[PDB]
């Protein structure tokens, strides 16, 4: 194929690239750092000029990029967020919609992340897909870079695929990560640094927690970690380990550090031996650079990564996830918003199940015992409404005061052992509550 010719007959401006997108259609985009700033700004401008309406945008993990363009509150009447996972950007929109006469401005779409490819391709249907990509190579291929997730599927199943070439986007190897230019409908170029996950400082509780978790990581553990200061600290403690593998949902700076140190070899994995596996990546510039052309890092779609049966096929999986609350039944809650559950959509539960099913595997859910300078307990009597991790799935829980394996324990054994993980200031109160609920 004459790729140079193909590039030039597809290359165009952001404004022109989004101008044929139909009103009343379905659009989706890449996660996080794969959200295309130039294309989304141009699309936002269309809505501003009143040149498009009734556009549903389906997506999972959003950033300032979409937040400052197509998802601005003012465009809400023309570009409709159909969020399948609610983060801070949606929290602000929903809050503001309540203020503004009780408007519903975010349309939550309950879903399983590991089913995202199918859900978007078949149940929902996507007309236009937009994604930042690495520059075309000499064979005519782009790469989805920090993204695979649902994106490697929808880039093919969507009726139109528009790419935003960025040199700051790493060239990443992975299943269906490479896209030939013949599979692309339009191209724009916008070379800008990828947005970064803000680094958060550790709190004192994370020191004890990270050491308790470290003792629970066996030899040749196959790691999955969410983002945050706690996981990063844990990786810090694992810097003296050997022959660890990676099979994670999110690839973060902590895990990449273990790769760079040679702690991670993936030689004890059954699947994807010799390669670290992820579905999408979040970090800072240094991590993003490191991913470029890395031969031992291999992205795969979320329907592989987050499939509990796939996760379970590696021995000694250790899944480390954070949560905001744990109740006395062992149910856990990761959703910030009061009265609601939009967090259940996330792939956390997939690894809770997968890690337990792994031979030698451990699912860990960890949290500091208190919040707000010790005045609020994160160990509570009962979670309000639907939960993030049901009590029948929870394996290990950790606070700064220890760990408990809940599997096989009665309601009473659970409550008595969970209370001992609460801060001393709250254990009496939790004990009374447990009695009232007739757990003990």
């Amino acid at each position: 194929m004459d790729i140079r010719a193909l590039y030039d007959e597809k290359l165009t401006t952001p404004e022109e690239a989004v101008s044929s997108i139909a009103s009343g259609s379905h659009l989706s985009m890449g996660m996080f750092a794969a959200e295309p700033p130039a294309l989304l700004k141009a699309l936002a401008d269309r809505a501003t000029r009143g040149d498009i309406g009734d556009l549903r945008v389906y997506y999972f993990v959003t950033a300032k990029i979409a937040g400052d363009t197509i998802l601005r509150y003012e465009l809400n009447n023309r570009i409709k967020p159909y969020s399948m996972f609610v983060t801070a950007v949606e929290r602000a929109l929903i809050r503001r919609g309540i203020e503004d006469g009780g408007r519903k401005v975010v349309n939550y779409v309950p879903s399983n992340f590991h089913q995202a490819p199918r859900l978007l391709a078949e149940e929902i249907g996507i007309d236009t897909f937009m994604h930042t990509v690495s520059p075309m190579d000499c064979h005519g291929y782009f790469s989805l870079g920090v993204g695979n997730d649902y994106s490697s599927r929808i880039a093919r199943s969507a009726r139109r695929f528009i790419v935003e070439v960025n040199r700051y986007m790493p060239r990443v190897q992975g299943e269906a990560a490479a896209i030939h230019i013949s599979e692309v409908d339009a191209i724009v170029e916008n070379h800008v640094p990828l947005i970064e996950m803000p680094v958060r400082s550790a709190i004192p509780e994370y020191t004890s927690i990270s050491h308790i978790i470290a003792d629970l990581v066996p030899d040749g553990a196959c790691l999955q970690m969410g983002v945050g200061a706690l996981p990063n600290l844990v990786c810090g403690v694992l810097k003296d380990r050997n022959d660890l593998g990676i099979h994670t949902e999110v690839l973060n700076p902590g895990l990449v550090d273990l790769i760079r140190r040679g702690v991670v070899t993936n030689q004890r994995k059954t699947l994807d031996r010799g390669r670290s596996v992820f579905t999408f990546a979040m970090g800072q510039q240094e991590m993003y650079e490191y991913l470029n052309d890395h031969p031992a890092i291999f992205s795969r779609p979320v329907d592989y990564v987050n499939d509990p049966h796939i996760i379970a096929q590696n021995d000694n999986v250790v899944s480390i996830n954070a949560t905001l609350q744990i109740d006395l039944t062992g149910a856990c809650n990761s959703e910030h918003m009061l009265g609601h559950q939009y967090s259940a959509s996330g792939g956390q539960l997939d690894f809770v199940r997968g890690a337990y099913a792994s031979k030698g595997g451990r699912s860990i859910i960890a949290t500091p015992s208190t919040a707000a300078k010790g005045t609020v307990s994160r160990i509570i009597p009962r979670i309000d409404g639907p939960v993030t991790t049901p009590r029948i799935d929870t394996h290990y829980i950790v606070t700064e005061f220890g760990a408990v394996n809940l599997k096989g324990l009665s309601s009473t054994e659970r409550a008595l052992r969970i209370i001992e993980l609460a801060h001393p200031d709250f254990r009496d109160e939790l004990t009374q509550a447990a009695k009232k609920m007739h757990l003990i």
